C-alpha cells in the first residue's frame, strides 16, 4: 500500500533472474547484497561456537542479556549466512530488546536434511548448557528458516527438551512441494518430501510454544502460512496468524527503505517481550 512497496518491487524486477544461477552465484549474491547493508555503530557482533554450529551474538545497547532468539536464516536452505541476516537480527534484537543467536546451520545441498534440524537443535541444547533460561528464549526464521523453527520445536519436544516461552515465523516455508521445488529437491536428496522435520505441516504439532506468523497477502507462500495456522490451532497451539495486506516475502528484511517492514519487526519485539511477560 506504501509507495515503498513498489519501489521495492521495482528493484527486485531491476536484479533480473534470467539464467538459472548456480548454488554458488546465488550464495555470493545473496552475500555481496548483504555487505552493501549498513550495520549501525552501537550493533555488537561477537562470533562463538554455539555446540559444534558456528554462529554470532547479534547485540544492541537496549539488548536484555538474559532473553534470547535463536535466529535461523531462511534461503532454501541452500542460500543465506550469518552475514546475510544481520540487519533482520539486529532490528529484532532493538524491538524485542534481547540478544540474538545467528547460527550458520549446515546447508544443502552439501549437507542435506536432516543436518540443518541436527544444527538448530544442537544450538539451542548449548545455549542450556550455558545457563540460557528458556522462558527468557524464543526461535524465530524466515521461509525455510521459518520451517526450521518448527521442525526445531517439535525435534526439541520429542526429545524431552524444555521448550522457549515463543516462536516467531516469518513467511514460513513449510510445504517443500506446493524455482523453491529445486531448492526442495537439494534439501530432501532423494527423502520424502511430506518428512515430518523437513516439511513441518506434516509434524504433530501438539505442545509447542505461543507462536506468531506474519505473512504477505501477494507472496505465493501465504497458503503455507494459513494451513500452518490451522494444523497448530487444531492441536491447541496459541497461534498468531497476522497476514500483512499486499506485502511481499520476508517484507521484513526491507526494514530499512519500507515502513511495513519496520511495523512488522516492532509487531515481533511485543509479542516476544509480551510471552517473556
Ligand atoms: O528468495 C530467495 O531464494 C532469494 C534468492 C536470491 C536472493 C535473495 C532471495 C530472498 C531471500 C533469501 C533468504 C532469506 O532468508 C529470505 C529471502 O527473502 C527474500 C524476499 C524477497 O522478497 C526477495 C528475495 C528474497
Ligand atoms: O515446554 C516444556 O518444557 C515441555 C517440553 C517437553 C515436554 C513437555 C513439556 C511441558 C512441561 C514440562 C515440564 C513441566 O513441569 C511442565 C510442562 O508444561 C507444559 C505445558 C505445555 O503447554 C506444553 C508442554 C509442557
Amino acid at each position: 500500500a506504501s509507495e515503498a512497496l513498489t519501489m521495492i518491487v521495482n528493484l527486485l524486477r531491476s536484479q533480473r533472474p534470467l539464467q538459472e544461477p548456480t548454488v554458488e552465484q546465488m550464495r555470493a549474491g545473496l552475500e555481496a547484497m548483504a555487505q552493501m547493508s549498513p550495520l549501525p555503530a552501537d550493533v555488537e557482533l561477537t562470533t562463538v561456537d554455539a555446540g559444534g554450529v558456528p554462529g554470532a551474538w547479534v547485540r544492541v545497547p537496549e539488548s536484555d542479556p538474559d532473553r534470547v532468539v535463536l535466529y535461523l536464516h531462511g534461503g532454501g536452505y541452500v542460500i543465506g549466512s550469518i552475514r546475510t541476516h544481520r540487519d533482520l537480527a539486529q532490528r529484532i534484537a532493538r524491538a524485542a530488546r534481547c540478544r540474538v543467536l545467528l547460527i550458520d546451520y549446515r546447508l544443502a545441498p552439501e549437507h542435506p536434511h536432516p543436518a540443518a534440524v541436527e544444527d538448530s537443535t544442537r544450538a539451542y541444547r548449548w545455549l542450556l548448557e550455558t545457563g540460557s533460561d528458556p522462558k527468557r528464549m524464543a526461535i524465530a526464521g524466515d521461509s525455510a528458516g521459518g520451517g526450521l523453527t518448527v521442525a526445531t520445536l517439535v525435534a526439541l519436544r520429542d526429545a524431552g527438551v524444555p521448550l522457549p516461552a515463543a516462536a516467531v515465523c516469518l513467511s514460513p516455508w513449510v510445504d517443500l512441494e506446493g524455482p523453491l521445488l529445486r531448492m526442495a529437491s537439494m534439501y530432501l536428496a532423494g527423502q520424502d518430501p511430506r518428512t515430518p522435520l523437513a516439511a513441518p505441516l506434516y509434524a504433530d504439532l501438539r505442545g509447542l510454544p505461543p507462536l506468531l506468523i506474519q505473512v504477505g497477502t501477494a507472496e505465493t507462500l501465504l497458503d503455507d502460512s494459513v494451513r500452518l495456522a490451522e494444523r497448530a490451532r487444531a492441536a491447541g497451539v496459541q497461534v498468531t496468524l497476522e497476514p500483512w495486506e499486499d506485502m511481499i516475502h520476508v517484507w521484513q528484511a526491507f526494514a530499512a527503505m519500507l515502513p511495513e517492514g519496520q511495523q512488522a519487526i516492532e509487531r515481533i519485539g511485543e509479542f516476544l517481550r509480551q510471552h517473556w511477560q
